[PDB]
């Protein structure tokens, strides 16, 4: 017999690439509460995090504390020390660490980032677990690949802008 | 009672890193045949990979021929459309990825890499599996949190340049 459980999810959200990418191509803000509203219809969620940067801006950690009202997890990043001159603020490793982690655990991995790089994520989540990857993405910056290799591609666009 | 077994390790070279490292700090390029001899003293080799770029150049392709016959198995990043105008060259997903997995079954992960981002991945290989990290970075291009967590740092320099 079987026991209709509701859909598991598990929400991982790149936020410096929905900031940036909302902005490049809407000069617009990413709606969370809309987000959170439709990626969970009848979905039982197990995780949502989402992946920002640590900031001691007043308008920043308010936009942290509304996202944790929304229903997330806020992962800031740790502190890395750099000498090679390269960019701070990705979080691809640990939002990989974490994706691998939360799949056997779901029945479905929704990823809010339109990266490329995550394309071997979501093959890797397949091959292994083989659970389902829907990406969420700004489709005029998502990469093709990343949109190919996902299950369900969700648009980010003016359904999800505020 | 005990078996002797040797370490058992994992290699993880990021290839570019090295190559832009090695570059930049030395204009030299490094050894893999030192490196390969050095790190595999007294080891059981379960797992030895290297990460790069793809290439129709024959130049590239007699490198890659050469790391093979050090004993890697060279690991060539599939391709990814990009539309966002971002880096086509990291490898940060698909390391993290194979190190995870390959974790469980060795006693040491040795990474190659001068990048503080895998400070994350070190971290989770010590936390889930209790295993060892080594580190070979160039020491004025790693990041200091990635040195302060391995295990262990090995400076790529001279000693490893050809």
């Amino acid at each position: 017999m079987q026991s209709d459980h509701k859909e598991k999810i598990a929400i991982l959200v790149d936020v410096q690439n929905v900031y940036y990418t909302c902005r490049e191509a809407y000069r617009s803000n990413f709606d969370y509460n809309q987000f959170w509203y439709v990626a969970t219809q009848e979905k039982e969620v197990v995780s949502a995090k989402a992946y920002a940067i640590a900031s001691n801006d007043p308008k920043q950690r308010q936009f942290h504390h509304i996202l944790r009202g929304v229903g997330f997890e806020v992962m800031l990043k740790p502190y890395i020390q750099r000498r090679d001159g390269s960019a701070k603020g990705d979080w691809d490793v640990g939002i990989t660490l974490d994706a691998i982690e939360i799949a056997p655990d779901v029945d479905r991995v929704i990823l809010v980032s339109g990266d490329g790089d995550f394309s071997l994520l979501v093959e890797r989540i397949q091959q292994r677990y083989n659970k389902k990857v829907t990406v969420y993405g700004v489709p005029r910056l998502t990469s093709q690949t990343l949109i190919d290799c996902a299950d369900n591609f969700v648009a980010i666009d003016d359904d999800f802008l505020l």
